[PDB]
């Protein structure tokens, strides 16, 4: 069978913990007052749920309403449980209350109210700082969840909330969000496809927090070279195939022997042989001024298949990509 793996940082947190902290399915949902919030509009809707901005009229304060669709009580219970241990948590969403619908008997998580400027705008003005400044935030709350014993396991731009005007920024959507426990499998059908991890598309279980510095490593890819998504598969199958034709396939096989793992025969057929390309065959004259050697070097070591290789979100931190944004606090 697979060789065993454990986080190389933050490896058993959990286990030093009270088992109240990570043991979700005791937990007791402290219910608040429904009629404290009125629904105000609709902001989104999301696969396990409904957004709308809202007010509470105890004190007139703008809040957002997420009415959660059908979900199993203990993956609920899981979400309260990790977004009360990482409530202060820098840049983490603040968890404001929970109320329960009386009749249609439906659960609803109220959040801190953060405006989000204007994607177009944002997008369109972006600038090589600030591409720094915001990833340097989003690795701060990185660093923190996983210092708490939880990987978020859905990390990408639809989970990152920006407000320009204030330099403010959440990563939200902490659904997925999941308990590093050393030994666990966990199951590999989680994140997005374009954001998937090689760990998961190959089905190795014994996963970790590094899987967060991959899908982290897929946005930078995204944002310096303005190509969204920037590994585009068509299945989860094909998933791999984009990764190997930059990655190459020889460090890809490397890890698969490493690891013991066994390829699903239809890979065999479609993976085939690639070259590791280099980052320069991206880089165009719209997507230069983000792009720079400290960017490249820094996106390398993010990018490994091998989860035990990527940069920790500490290391990741103290890269030279980061010298003048960390200057300047
Ligand atoms: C508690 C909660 N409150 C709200 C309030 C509103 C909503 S929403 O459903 O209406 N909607 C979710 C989708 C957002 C878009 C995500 N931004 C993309 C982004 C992310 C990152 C970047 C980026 C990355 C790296 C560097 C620089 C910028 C860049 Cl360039 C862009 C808008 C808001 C849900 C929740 S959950």
């Amino acid at each position: 069978g697979p060789v065993p793996s454990r986080a190389r940082v933050y490896t058993d947190v959990n286990t030093h913990r009270p088992r109240e902290y990570w043991d979700y399915e005791s937990h007791v949902v402290e219910w608040g007052n429904q009629d404290d919030y009125q629904l105000v509009r609709k902001l989104g809707r999301g696969k396990y749920s409904e957004v709308f901005e809202a007010i509470n009229i105890t004190n007139n304060e703008k809040v957002v309403v997420k009415i959660l669709k059908p979900v199993k009580k203990k993956k609920i219970k899981r979400e309260i449980k990790i977004l009360e241990n990482l409530r202060g948590g820098p840049n983490i969403i603040t968890l404001a209350d929970i109320v329960k619908d009386p009749v249609s008997r439906t659960p609803a998580l109220v959040f801190e109210h953060v405006n989000n400027t204007d994607f177009k705008q944002l997008y369109q003005t972006l600038t090589d700082y600030d591409i720094r400044f915001y990833m340097y935030e989003i690795l701060k709350a990185l660093d923190y969840c996983h210092s708490m014993g939880i990987m978020h396991r859905d990390v990408k731009p639809h989970n990152v909330m920006i407000d320009h005007e204030h330099r403010k920024l959440r990563l939200i959507d902490w659904g997925l969000a999941e308990f590093y426990h050393p030994g666990q499998e966990y199951n590999v059908r989680v994140a997005s496809r374009y954001f998937k991890g090689p760990e998961l598309l190959v089905d190795y279980q014994m996963y970790d927090y590094s899987l967060d510095m991959w899908s982290l490593g897929c946005m930078l890819a995204s944002m310096i070279f303005r190509k969204e998504p920037f590994f585009h598969g068509h299945d989860n199958y094909d998933q791999l195939v984009r990764i190997a034709k930059v990655l190459g396939t020889e460090d890809l096989y490397d890890y698969i022997d490493k690891y013991n793992i066994e390829l699903d025969p239809r890979f065999n057929d479609i993976l085939g042989r690639h070259s590791r390309k280099r980052w320069e065959r991206f880089v165009h004259s719209e997507n230069q001024h983000l792009v720079s050697p400290e960017a490249l070097d820094f996106l390398d070591k993010l990018l490994r298949y091998d989860h035990q290789s990527r940069l920790t979100a500490r290391e990741a931190m103290e890269h030279p990509y980061f010298y003048t944004v960390v200057k300047d606090q």
